[PDB]
């Protein structure tokens, strides 16, 4: 029963982890800076555990294939038993719930809609009723499901009309459609998760913003393997830190401390 | 192991749980009407159960006493075995969540101001910082907890005023608390959920309204004994709702179609 190093399963998502510039200087987890890199060293000293950050292998948040049923991304690492717990911008959702365990949420947050500032798109009423800016979402995670369960009927037609768009609208990576958003003139929106929208919005170049309300309300949690005794503690923990303000204050340093648009 | 009709513990708080107007032409549940009477019709047939509505006979949502260690309200009820559940807006703690068990959120909400319209108040900073404009809470909730325990300067500086404040500042119910907003011609403040105050806001006689941002961010879940085994269904059945909207809707219902304000 003797203490063991806890392997922390996390992705490469600003500002939740990033790599310092200088990380090839760098070794473990002093090679990571962010809001889920500050948050795991408060988890693991009010829970007594040590632990290594490792980053997910396929770079993906988790869902599971229709066929095989295999779950990838971080949540697969958890249920395949090569990560002992995720402390990563993870969506709780049901399908999710189902397969692991859940910490109550630390951040809150919503589906929301990128521009290149000067696009003409205030709603995701408005993107669903044209086809010139095409827009799209992230592979493998909670808000691609989102759209192709959605019995809502914008959100339908949305995802009506991602699901057959030419070229694709889809991408594997948070910044691979921040590049779309930037790189297309104003004819690709990306829907993604409020937190990274806000974010992005006050970095340089300064050139992207948040358009409309956020289309649904969630939360990211702390997930660990269905059943692991380390659940209990780490969901003690995130209340403790919440209702003590560290959280609040974590939002304050890699949001808007990290403001460059001014 | 037969089904038993699951004793649902609630409280009256609009627009959560209400009496009907002609609810003494009523039996049951069909006495009361609100989001959370909507809830818990919908979480009862998503966990295939028989459910009966009580209003916690005391009227609060609970605290311990520092003595006795004794729970009262909703938090009592289901730690002394009189309920089976909780379905109402009752704030996920650290201090509750080690005695009773809840479900992820079904809403997000945060400490937030209510002043009378036209109270020279745009913050706790403002309140904290004079005591010409008197401020209060609820009695034996999260909201009082929160002040009490804060180690961030304001709120620590509003709860040494609060505590000593004569005459007392804290109210029994929510309703008293607007009740004294309204009738204390601009001389009381009150800081409540920033739920209930936007729900009041847009209630005649339209006098009162929220200012500022919310001080904190948490949530309600529904809660059930520790260890029950219907948490598992209720938590599911949270998700699931909203997922698929439901929440949404309901919050529309009862806030915003309530509107009365225009
Ligand atoms: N945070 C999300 C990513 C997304 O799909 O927006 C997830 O957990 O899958
Ligand atoms: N909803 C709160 C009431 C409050 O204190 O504002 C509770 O659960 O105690
Ligand atoms: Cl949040
Ligand atoms: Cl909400
Ligand atoms: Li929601
Ligand atoms: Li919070």
């Amino acid at each position: 029963g003797a203490n063991k190093t806890v392997v922390v399963t996390t992705i490469l998502e600003s500002p939740y982890v990033m790599m310092k510039k200088n990380h090839e200087m760098l070794e473990g987890n002093e090679r990571y800076e962010g809001y889920c890199v500050d948050l795991a060293a408060e988890i693991a000293k009010h829970c007594g555990f040590k632990y290594k950050l490792t980053i997910v292998g396929d770079g993906k948040y988790g869902a599971r294939d229709a066929d095989t049923k295999i779950w990838n991304g971080m949540v697969g690492e958890l249920v395949y038993g090569k990560a002992d717990i995720a402390i990563a911008p993870l969506t709780i959702t049901l399908v999710r719930e189902e397969v692991i365990d859940f910490s109550k949420p630390f951040m809150s947050l919503g589906i929301s809609i990128m521009i290149k500032k000067g696009t003409p798109i205030e709603s995701a009423e408005d993107l669903s009723k044209q086809t010139e800016i095409a827009y799209g979402t992230l592979d493998s995670g909670s808000t691609k499901e989102f759209f192709r369960r959605s019995k809502i009927a914008v959100f339908d037609k949305m995802w009506t009309y991602m699901r057959s768009a030419e070229p694709s609208v889809f991408v594997r990576t948070t910044a691979e459609g921040v590049a779309r958003v930037r790189k297309s003139k104003g004819k690709y929106a990306y829907l993604l998760e409020s937190t990274m929208n806000e974010y992005i919005e006050q970095r340089k170049p300064c050139d992207t913003m948040k358009v409309g309300g956020n289309l649904d309300s969630k939360g990211y949690g702390i997930a660990t393997p269905k059943g692991s005794s380390l659940g209990n503690a780490v969901n003690l923990a995130v209340l403790k830190l919440n209702e003590q303000g560290l959280l609040d204050k974590l939002k304050n340093k890699w949001w808007y401390d990290k403001g460059e648009c001014g």
